[PDB]
């Protein structure tokens, strides 16, 4: 029978049969079932002997610190893992029962409680976010470092599916072609919830976060360090949701970490959602002189050819910035940012194109100077602004297609134009007139310089209106105007110079300019003949 049994049954060992995880690992052939809670010590390392194993978790890994998995064969899968700290730390909860953010340091300190979730452990970044909290926090709530972390070290082709936990963290160190798939809402600890760190060895490649969601955590939900997906854009975040990150939803690191670069290139960031981060929704900048990366002489600060594939992202409720990045030659599309306390978008980009961007009700707490900022020479095609609550400062950018109830005096761009519209109709509702206004921002950002109006004569249903063409004078909009059909008179009312017109008032040849001659109660006309010569004629008399 043994011979037969050996050939007809699925191989799997279970943790309940062993004293340590290494013992179970050594006995494993195909499957490994975690069927009993396992308390690990920080630094506990398991060697899987290069075996391609399928690890099924039906119990918890309990401990503060890291449980290190090494030498898993390409193709290994870990499903249902649950990490939980042994320590219950002090956490702050900077929001109200009505989901309003608390910004006052004293109010935030008052939320202190010991819990493994529904809040996070304060870090130094909180000292910046809630000014004065550093001196108000009790000493036992400062400098905590609790995280139950599953660290996968220097493995290739390992996938972690449906992972969860309390004060949990997942770290892929020196890994390639690894994936965090369908994270089952783990509640984060002190460190990043999902981190792909490749500071040593080759640049990380093939590393992804696919689907799923995370909640809380003291810093960023997803973090990448020194990853390059190559031209194939093999890596990134797709279909993910981050809720209430203590720092940002998704972050690509910037600057030097250790003695090398922590920057990232050629990754995808698509079809993802970030809601209520304490700092930013997406922090995709690379610069904060670049050991291990492009020298500043090749690419100036904020002008690295990051080349990320960015599309279809939604951000809501950030206490910081909704969408942030830097880089040169980028194409960004279909971004929707709503209800953020700081800038909806903070873009330190140059020679980049943004298509179909919607920034709706951001910088609601005036944390920044504007709702959307762009530093370099960029192109914006399709920009929706204003929901129900400067708006845009992009000094060197050319923009087309803004929609929304924007206050024109709060727009600053290099050039704004609608070059390809067809025949136009201006439809006016709730007013006695329709209007097409012109505003030269160089002259004034607050006053329209001229207009074409249509005004009702009489009342509704009169079938009569008068058209008026206006110009500003003495900083008084519409000070001077020509009217057609005022009071249904069917004639044109023409403005004349109130005094003797000077020779220089007339512009073109074969034109005449009426002027008043008060001493004779006469209208005169300064005429510039077809030949360019001036002559003054009598136009109308008593």
């Amino acid at each position: 029978y043994s011979i037969e049994a050996d050939k007809k049954f699925k191989y799997s060992v279970k943790l309940s049969d062993y004293p340590t995880l290494q013992d179970a690992a050594s006995a494993a052939v195909d499957g490994l079932l975690i069927d009993r809670d396992y308390n690990f010590y920080g630094g506990e390392t398991v060697d899987f002997g290069g075996k391609v194993l399928t690890i099924e978790c039906k119990a918890k890994f309990i401990g503060d610190g890291n449980l290190i998995f090494t030498k898993l064969g390409k193709g290994s899968r870990i499903a249902g893992v649950f990490m939980e700290s042994t320590t219950t730390p002090w956490v702050i909860k900077p929001w109200t029962d009505d989901n309003q953010w608390l910004t006052d340091a004293a109010a935030v300190v008052a939320t202190l409680k010991q819990s493994k979730t529904d809040g996070y452990q304060p870090t130094v970044s909180d000292y910046v976010k809630f000014p004065g909290i550093e001196t108000l926090l009790p000493p036992n709530a400062k400098g905590q470092n609790i995280t139950s972390t599953l660290e996968i070290r220097e493995c290739i082709g390992v996938e972690v599916h449906r992972a969860s936990g309390l004060m949990a963290g997942f770290l892929f160190r020196g890994c390639h072609f690894c994936k965090m798939v369908d994270a089952n809402n783990p509640s984060g600890g002190k460190d990043g919830i999902i981190t792909f760190e490749n500071l040593s060895g080759d640049w990380g490649k093939g590393n992804y976060v696919i689907g799923g969601r995370t909640s809380y955590g003291s810093v960023s939900s997803v973090q990448f360090l020194r990853n390059n997906g190559g031209f194939e854009r093999d890596g990134g975040v797709i279909g993910f949701t981050s809720y209430r990150a203590g720092e940002s939803g998704v972050k690509t690191w910037q600057g030097t970490v250790g003695s090398t670069t922590s920057r990232n290139y050629n990754l995808q960031f698509r079809d993802s959602v970030v809601i209520y981060p304490v700092w930013d929704g997406f922090d995709l900048g690379a610069d904060t002189d670049r050991p291990g990366d492009y020298p500043i002489t090749q690419y100036p600060l904020h002008q690295l050819p990051l080349n990320h594939l960015i599309d279809n992202l939604l951000v809501r409720g950030a206490l910081g910035v909704g969408f942030g990045m830097d880089g040169k030659g980028m194409y960004v599309s279909n971004i929707t940012v709503e209800d953020c306390a700081g800038s909806g978008a903070y873009l330190l980009t140059h020679e980049s194109v943004f298509t179909n961007i919607a920034i709706i009700d951001t910088n609601t707490k005036d944390f920044q100077a504007n709702q959307i900022y762009i530093s370099g020479a960029c192109r914006v095609n399709g920009l929706r602004l204003i929901g129900i609550r400067l708006t845009i400062d992009a000094p060197n950018s050319t923009v087309s297609g803004i929609t929304g109830m924007v206050d024109p005096s709060r727009i600053n761009v290099a050039n704004l134009a609608e070059e390809g519209l067809g025949n136009i109709r201006a439809n006016s509702f709730g007013y006695d007139s329709a209007a097409i206004k012109l505003r030269i921002h160089k002259l004034s950002k607050t006053l329209d310089s001229g207009a074409l109006y249509s005004h009702i004569n009489g009342g509704a249903g009169s079938g009569s209106a008068y058209t008026q063409l206006t110009a500003i004078s003495g900083s008084t909009p519409d000070a001077v105007s020509l009217k057609v059909n005022h009071k249904d008179c069917r004639g044109a009312e023409i403005p004349f110079v109130p005094d003797i017109a000077s020779d220089d008032f007339i512009k073109d040849s074969s034109c005449f300019l009426p002027y008043w001659e008060n001493n004779s109660t006469s209208l005169k006309a300064l005429v510039k003949k077809p030949n360019g010569e001036l002559v003054r004629l009598t136009l109308a008399t008593l």
